[PDB]
């Protein structure tokens, strides 16, 4: 039960909530964004959530094992889910290097982005406070300018390169953060540290009073209204880009941390004669509000710094991954005393960040070593398997470190562990569980192990809501095309759109695989 609650609460609330689904709000447009958001919630979010903790808690098993007793021919969403996290923790874990970074230039006297006298800057550069004045407004000049935060993040961590063709030169200091954040993990890993006894209290309730003044400081900024209205109210024009449906669906099955095999493991450490339902929708609805109070959050920030810029919402900062970087640091800085808030958020985000990390690398290394446990279980290999999975991913996460690496990441973030690839597992995880089990058979067993019957809307949810959000996503796909833009105004080559989809494809194509085989023998 305490297990239950903490290991849950430590397995999805984190960087998911925090990062990625303010910058996916941002970048399409703001409230047209929420009607899917709240759609594919209550249709398949909390469904498929409590499917996987239901089918985990039955089977007592986690991984291709529980597949393996549902339906032999349906293996392979095990292997398409141990694919996506590998593809997963790769480029991870760059965000926890850039907060190590962050982290380590927040020690010095004053903070390095609140000026932009440094050396790592463009001419065009000035600060916010007085950048609407007159001289320096649109009267004249006032489209090529930017603000030391942009620049900073720009030149001084990434030093971006003109495309994805000229990859420049690699990076030693983020190569080292990245390389001490490993070694952090792997000391944890390896030794079996692990927050226990008093200390998980304050691990729990630091986070959530962080972001709670965090929104206290955010609402309290002027010009937040403004925000808050491009947040909620909706464009319905819009609506009619399946962009915003698909993106919206991977932001739910990604926050929730869905097909990735690790609730169904969680939900096997419980026992029978145990009330998931209700632990399951409480867990939903909770991880919901912090990521709607989240975006409130992000979105008062962003009203604030559109205001005082003189430029509109929808252009005001970087509109990709990396929008917390710009947010946040900017927030920090309206603090007394900004040094001691800045190390205080940068330690919440790298232990949001590190016990993910953890749970995720654990289950992996797990689910490799039940593949083939002959000769993994005995002996002393269980050391150097970690040491060469640790090596392995560090030497291909070193490739988005350099002076182009920031491309490589966001075609890893639109193609790797989220778009397609989510909804195919998804959909056919659903249709498996209502068509070929049977809903009755499930509702048996629920009705056995918690001794009541819920609504008659699992069945409806796991029938015709999700299958039919599916395939109508993914048809509105590939009927209205639009191909990867990073940010707005960079085209990508075709051969990087060709790898892009490789890597989606190498995912999705691991079921029809494991069905030809099985089907072949
Ligand atoms: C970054 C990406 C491209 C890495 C891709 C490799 C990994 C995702 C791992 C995870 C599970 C691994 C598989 C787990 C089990 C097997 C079975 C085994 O192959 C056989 O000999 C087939 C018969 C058998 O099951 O033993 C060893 C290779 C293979 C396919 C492994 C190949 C490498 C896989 C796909
Ligand atoms: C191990 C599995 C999971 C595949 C991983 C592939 C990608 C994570 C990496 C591996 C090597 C990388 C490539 C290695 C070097 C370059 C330099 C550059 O290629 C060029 O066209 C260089 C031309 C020139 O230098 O004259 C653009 C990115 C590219 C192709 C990289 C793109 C990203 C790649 C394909
Ligand atoms: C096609 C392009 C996009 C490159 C894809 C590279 C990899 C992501 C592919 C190449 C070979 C694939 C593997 C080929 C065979 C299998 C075995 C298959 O399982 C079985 O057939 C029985 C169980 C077993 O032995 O694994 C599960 C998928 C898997 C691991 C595949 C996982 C995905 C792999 C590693
Ligand atoms: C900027 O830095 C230079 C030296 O690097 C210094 O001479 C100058 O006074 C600084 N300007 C401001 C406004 O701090
Ligand atoms: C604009 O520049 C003038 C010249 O120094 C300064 O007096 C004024 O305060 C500036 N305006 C703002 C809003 O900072
Ligand atoms: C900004 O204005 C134009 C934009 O095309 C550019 O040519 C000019 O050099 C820039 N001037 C300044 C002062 O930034
Ligand atoms: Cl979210
Ligand atoms: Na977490």
């Amino acid at each position: 039960k305490i297990d239950f609650v903490l290991s849950v609460a430590g397995g999805f609330v984190g960087l998911g909530n925090v990062w990625r689904f303010p910058y996916l709000c941002y970048k399409n447009g703001g409230g047209a964004f929420l009607i899917p958001y709240f759609i594919f919630l209550f249709g398949s979010g909390l469904p498929v959530f409590f499917l996987e903790i239901i089918i985990g808690q039955y089977t007592s098993e986690g991984g291709i094992t529980c597949w393996e007793k549902i339906c032999p021919l349906f293996s392979g969403i095990g292997y398409a889910s141990v694919v996506i996290v590998s593809l997963l923790n790769v480029y991870y874990i760059v965000i926890l290097a850039w907060a190590t970074y962050y982290l380590f230039q927040s020690f010095q006297k004053e903070l390095p982005w609140a000026h932009c006298n440094h050396s790592w800057n463009t001419p065009h550069c000035m600060e916010d406070t007085m950048r609407k004045n007159k001289s320096v407004w649109i009267t004249i000049s006032s489209t090529n300018f930017t603000s030391p935060v942009i620049e900073f993040w720009e030149r001084n961590v990434l030093s971006l390169s003109p495309g994805i063709d000229h990859p420049g030169s690699l990076k030693w200091d983020l190569a080292l953060c990245l390389l001490l954040v490993w070694l952090v993990c792997f000391f944890c890993i390896w030794k079996g540290v692990r927050s226990t006894g008093k200390v998980v209290y304050f691990t729990a309730t630091f986070p959530f009073a962080m972001l709670l003044v965090l929104l206290v400081r955010g609402l309290t900024l002027p010009g937040a209204g403004a925000g808050i209205k491009f947040y909620l109210y909706p464009d319905i024009t819009r609506l009619e880009d399946p962009q915003v449906w698909i993106d919206a669906g991977t932001q739910i099955f990604f926050s929730y941390a869905i097909c990735l095999g690790a609730m169904t493991s969680l939900g096997s450490y419980n026992k029978y004669k145990y009330n998931s339902y209700r632990d399951c929708m409480l867990l939903g609805c909770l991880n919901s509000g912090t990521s709607f109070v989240s975006g409130f959050a992000i979105f008062s920030i962003l009203g604030f710094m559109a205001q005082e810029q003189g430029v509109d919402i929808a252009d005001v900062a970087e509109s990709g991954p990396g929008l917390a970087f710009i947010a946040y640091p900017k927030a920090v800085t309206m603090m007394p005393l900004p040094t001691f808030w800045s190390i205080l958020f940068f330690i919440m985000l790298l232990l949001l960040g590190l016990d993910s990390q953890f749970v995720e690398v654990e289950g992996q290394i797990t689910s490799l070593v039940d593949l083939y446990p002959s000769f993994l279980r005995k002996g002393y290999r269980r050391e150097i398997f970690i040491a060469f999975v640790c090596s392995i991913s560090y030497l291909l996460g070193l490739t988005m470190v350099t002076e182009g690496g920031m491309y490589v990441f966001q075609l890893f973030d639109y193609y790797a562990a989220s778009g397609v690839c989510l909804l195919w597992v998804a959909f056919f995880e659903c249709f498996v569980i209502a068509w070929i089990y049977g809903g009755d058979n499930l509702y048996d067993g629920i009705e056995d192990m918690i001794g009541y019957r819920p609504g008659p809307w699992m069945k409806y949810s796991w029938a015709v809501i999700t299958p039919v959000l599916c395939v109508g996503c993914f048809i509105f796909s590939l009927v209205k095309y639009v191909p990867l833009t990073y940010n707005k105004t960079y085209v990508y080559p075709n051969w990087a759109i060709g790898l892009g989809w490789s890597l989606a494809l190498s995912s999705m194509l691991c079921v029809p695989l494991v069905i030809v085989i099985r089907l072949c023998q």
